[PDB]
RNA sequence: AUGAGGUGGCAAGAAAUGGGCUACAUUUUCUACCCCAGAAAAUUUAGC
């Protein structure tokens, strides 16, 4: 209700949003009429870039497996021909967010080899995953690197599944079973929770 | 002529039994990967 527009937005010709109506109608238009939601979800991206660069806010976006914007597709057109993730207007207007072509905000994203698309399950570095056309639309930034548990991180991760009573195995909470857990997950976090689900 | 040729004709149906070929899925199927993802939907014959 604070974010008004700043545009005649026309959904159809007997509907339009206003210029000076708050945000949230554009969200309901996009809500109630699945047929506008993908303009919906354009125009708003294209209002938050805007307005931050004003000053009127501070703007946050966190993007999780961004690598899916600059790789391929598994979606095809009725010919069973191919279709490129910049066709996608979900996708095309959400590249224009990453780009440091605005001020007043942070953008934050995470790589993902889960679920990814054309990747072998051992890639996890920045251009593996995000090919050149990737690297070149991110470049310039900062990469920051997440490795597995170092021995506090894994001890006070044991710790709190303890606390919650979730290892049930008598032999769990011994000392030799920490050393089994440790080497049978390598502190991963991941494979440590899994191993740890079922026991 | 138990050799070589010409002409036409010869098309088959029933059960009772034996075998063979196909698909038969949720511990499944399709995509990415080659395993931490997303979507769909009783008799009797052998062997160890
Ligand atoms: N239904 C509707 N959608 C709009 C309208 N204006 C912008 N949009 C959507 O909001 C997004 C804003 O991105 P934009 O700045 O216009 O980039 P452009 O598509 O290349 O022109 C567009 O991609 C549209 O999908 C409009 O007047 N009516
Ligand atoms: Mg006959």
């Amino acid at each position: 209700n604070q974010i008004k527009v700043q545009e005649k937005y026309v959904w159809n010709k007997r509907e339009s949003t206003e210029k000076g109506s708050p945000l949230g109608e554009v969200v309901e238009q996009g809500i109630t009429r699945v047929r506008n939601a993908t303009d919906a979800v354009g125009i708003v991206l294209k209002e938050l870039k805007r307005q931050s660069s004003l000053g009127m806010f501070h703007l946050l976006v966190a993007v999780d497996g961004i690598n899916a914007l600059w790789g391929r597709t598994t979606l095809k057109r009725e010919d069973k021909s191919p279709i490129a993730p910049e066709e996608l207007a979900l996708v095309h207007n959400l590249r224009k967010m990453m780009k440091n072509d605005w001020h007043g905000g942070a953008i934050v994203s995470a790589l993902s080899q889960t679920g990814s698309l054309f990747k072998p399950r051992k890639a996890y570095l920045p251009q593996e995953l995000l090919g050149k056309e990737g690297f070149d639309a991110l470049d310039p930034f900062i990469p920051i690197l997440v490795s597995n548990y170092n021995p506090k991180e894994f001890e006070s991760c044991i710790q709190y599944y303890l606390e919650n009573n979730w290892l049930q195995h008598e032999k769990a909470p011994t000392e030799e079973g920490k050393k089994e857990l440790l080497f049978l997950s390598n502190a991963n976090p991941s494979l440590l929770e899994r191993h740890c689900a079922y026991l």
